[PDB]
């Protein structure tokens, strides 16, 4: 078991997949109360009940974003051994990711459900910046809007609870010190499990940085890591009371 009750990372390995978990508050200042990680070999849990909060930089907006993923995270020149990720974009076939959720929070709390991959100019950057693009898949969110604006509507297939759906996902977008690009699935589900291949975001995405002029090859870009998480908080918030539960976690990389 794998316990972390203070923000750090830890390497574990569920069901031979070799990840990290990162109990992460990146943009908080200070804060008081509790914060609990727990992966058992089944499960990862994460609680928090945490007061007396400010954030380091306002301008980021949200407050932390606990998480695990499978690659390379650049932010902290960290993976695990073992990963096949980084990979260019072209070399992915498809990139199956399925994993069933639970979350809980207080009904104020600004949160989402989701996944994100930073995909870099060179494989081992330790930051992204003008030319990188960032892509997160939002399935659930709870009083929080994307960055940047909506800009278009993609009809991409999922599997929910077993079943294949369409779901219907708005892309924002936002120009800052990278691309950043946003998939929200408009049917929020707070619970439940999905199977999806990521490259039908890929996909998306370099449609519609078909004519940038800030993201020069998208598909040399390296696809570094695949994070799942829940983002919280804005700059108003002060305490943050909520928590989740992921199992049934696999993955399928066919390059
Ligand atoms: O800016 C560096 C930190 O980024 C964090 O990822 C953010 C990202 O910057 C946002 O634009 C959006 O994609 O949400 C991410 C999660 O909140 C990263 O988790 C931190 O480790 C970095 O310090
Ligand atoms: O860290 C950036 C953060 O942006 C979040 O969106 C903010 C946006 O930054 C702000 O300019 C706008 O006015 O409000 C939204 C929130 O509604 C975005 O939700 C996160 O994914 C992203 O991490």
């Amino acid at each position: 078991m794998v316990l972390m009750t203070k923000p750090g990372t830890s390497d574990f390995v569920w069901n031979g997949i070799p990840l990290s978990m990162e109990l992460n508050l990146w943009n908080i200042k200070e804060y008081s109360g509790s914060v609990a990680m727990k992966f058992d070999g089944e499960k990862i849990t994460f609680d928090a009940d945490i007061q007396n909060l400010s954030p380091k930089e306002p301008e980021r907006y949200v407050l932390g974003y606990p998480e695990f993923y499978y690659g390379y995270k650049p932010w902290e020149n960290h993976t695990a051994e073992g990963s096949k990720l980084p990979v260019p974009v072209s070399s992915m076939k498809s990139f199956s990711v399925e994993v069933s959720f639970d979350i809980h929070h207080e009904p104020s709390l600004p949160l989402n459900f989701a996944m994100e991959t930073w995909l870099t100019r060179e494989k081992y950057q330790t930051e992204a910046s003008i030319g990188d693009v960032c892509i997160m898949v939002w399935f659930y969110f709870n009083n929080l809007t994307p960055g940047g604006e909506k800009i278009e509507e993609f009809t991409i297939p999922f599997v929910l609870n077993g079943e294949s759906v369409e779901g219907t996902w708005e892309l924002w977008l936002a120009e800052w010190g990278w691309d950043y690009l946003a998939f929200r699935l408009k049917d929020p589900v707070k619970k439940g499990r999905v199977k999806f291949d990521v490259r039908h975001f890929l996909d998306a995405a370099g449609k519609a940085l078909s004519s940038s002029a800030r993201v020069k090859d998208f598909e040399d870009l390296y696809f570094t890591v695949w994070e799942i998480g829940t983002e919280f908080g804005s700059p108003e918030t002060k305490s943050a009371q909520f928590g989740w539960k992921f199992e049934n976690f696999s993955i399928d990389l066919e390059v």
